[PDB]
């Protein structure tokens, strides 16, 4: 009933090209079964949707990746969030929603913003950068540290050790094995600046440790909720702001309709955030037997969802595969949807659009001049490196 196939989204001729065989995991029905990793996949942005929204039939707390935390023990201990169900996630849920909410935003625009529009300064400059490594990643850098309350010792940890966490939701391929192999350091760096003392005041993490008092969280939950934000608060947002330069360098009458209005630069965010989608897919667990798209998932079953491919589904999309920055993209699933969906999308947000906010007034044309390389990741999709010359407006 259900068709099966051996398509390895795990596998880096998938990362370099993922489009059509998302669209034959789309076309070949609602749910497919992989035989690769002996796992059920959903492509479709209605079931990617429909599971998302069901956390008590498809949990998170066997894991959000292809481990099943009940069959194999976690590489590390499991997030208070991430990893967590009703009712056990909602208060640390709440916890991290007022840490990162619209008041810490309002603290913290006035620098994100100020610190954007130098960096495009400072690119124009030189001209000819790589809009990695010099700005997808030396922005986020210069802000989220600073902002967590990190000394500045270690930071050099923060990607690897993110890179890490993406990778090990994936199967056991040499991108997980060779990450894990690697990760003592890391993990031993991201556990210590977890510490009440090691975070500085008015920081992401010293507030995620006053909030210890309410009755919300305790005070030994509070490093590991720290650890969510240096899990998962940096690396999405490099391959979030690489995605939109990305888009703009490859649709320049979408940079000339954002440099006519500015005040589309949080839309042509979100609408990278769509069309590239930086996190590719997540796992559920069934928790029990379920009917999904006509077919019958028996209990204990994992489920990938197709995060990217629900972004481009043209059963919910016109014309899916266009950059379009005034799309009306309410409803895309890069952030997740339900009970989990991203706790920090106010944080990420904010990044996007003042950094596309600094291009918006301040750069005429971004050209591709030098060999794009792409940087493969389980978890994520990005570049490694796209060499561009800035010109100036
Ligand atoms: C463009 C950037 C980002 C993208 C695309 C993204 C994507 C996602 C997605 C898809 C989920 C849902 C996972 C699931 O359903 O299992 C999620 C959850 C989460 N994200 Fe984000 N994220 C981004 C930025 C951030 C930032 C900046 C932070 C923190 C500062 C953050 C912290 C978290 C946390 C803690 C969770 C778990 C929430 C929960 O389980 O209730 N993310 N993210
Ligand atoms: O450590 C955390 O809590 C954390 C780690 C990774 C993520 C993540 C986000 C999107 C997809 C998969 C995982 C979320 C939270
Ligand atoms: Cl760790
Ligand atoms: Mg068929």
């Amino acid at each position: 009933t259900i068709p099966h196939l051996a398509i390895d989204p795990f596998s880096l001729d998938f990362f370099d090209d993922p489009y059509p065989d998302q669209q034959t995991l789309r076309d070949a029905g609602p749910v497919v079964y992989l035989d690769k990793w002996n796992v059920y996949g959903v492509a479709r942005y209605a079931e990617v949707h429909a599971v998302l929204n069901d956390p008590t039939t498809f949990c998170s707390s066997r894991g959000v990746g292809l481990s099943d935390f009940k069959k194999e023990k976690p590489w590390r201990p499991p997030s208070l969030i991430l990893e967590a169900d009703p009712p056990a996630h909602t208060r640390p849920r709440a916890v991290l929603s007022k840490v990162l909410s619209p008041a810490t935003m309002k603290t913290i625009r006035d620098g994100f913003a100020a610190a954007a529009d130098a960096k495009v300064d400072e690119l124009l400059q030189r001209g000819c950068i790589d809009a990695i490594a010099d700005l997808a990643e030396a922005y986020p850098l210069s802000v989220f540290p600073d902002a967590m309350g990190l000394k500045q010792e270690g930071r050099e940890h923060l990607l690897p050790y993110a890179g890490l966490v993406f990778n090990a939701f994936g199967p056991p391929n040499e991108l997980r094995q060779t990450a894990i192999e690697r990760s003592a350091p890391h993990q031993a760096y991201v556990n210590e600046q977890c510490q009440r003392p090691n975070l500085a005041p008015g920081g992401f993490g010293a507030c995620i440790h006053a909030f210890t008092d309410t009755g919300e969280i305790t005070p030994d939950e509070a490093p590991l909720l720290v650890r969510s934000l240096l899990s998962a608060g940096l690396d999405t947002t490099v391959n979030g702001i690489g995605a939109a330069v990305y888009c703009l360098a490859r649709f320049p009458g979408e940079l000339q309709r954002l440099r006519s209005d500015p005040t589309l630069a949080r839309n042509a965010f979100e609408e990278a955030v769509r069309f590239e989608s930086p996190v590719q897919t997540v796992f559920r667990t069934t928790t029990r037997e379920v009917e999904l798209g006509g077919a019958v998932i028996g209990e204990g079953e994992k489920v990938l969802m197709f995060l990217g491919s629900a972004n481009r589904d043209p059963r919910r999309w016109s014309d899916p595969d266009l950059y379009d920055i005034t799309r009306k993209t309410s409803g895309h699933v890069g952030f997740g949807s339900g009970v989990h969906m991203c706790v920090g999308q106010l944080v990420a947000r904010l990044e996007g659009e003042v950094m596309l906010s600094a291009l918006a007034r301040k750069v005429a044309a971004i050209d591709i001049d030098g060999p794009v390389k792409r940087r493969f990741n389980n978890t994520l999709r990005g570049l490694e490196s796209l060499p561009v010359k800035l010109t100036p407006a």
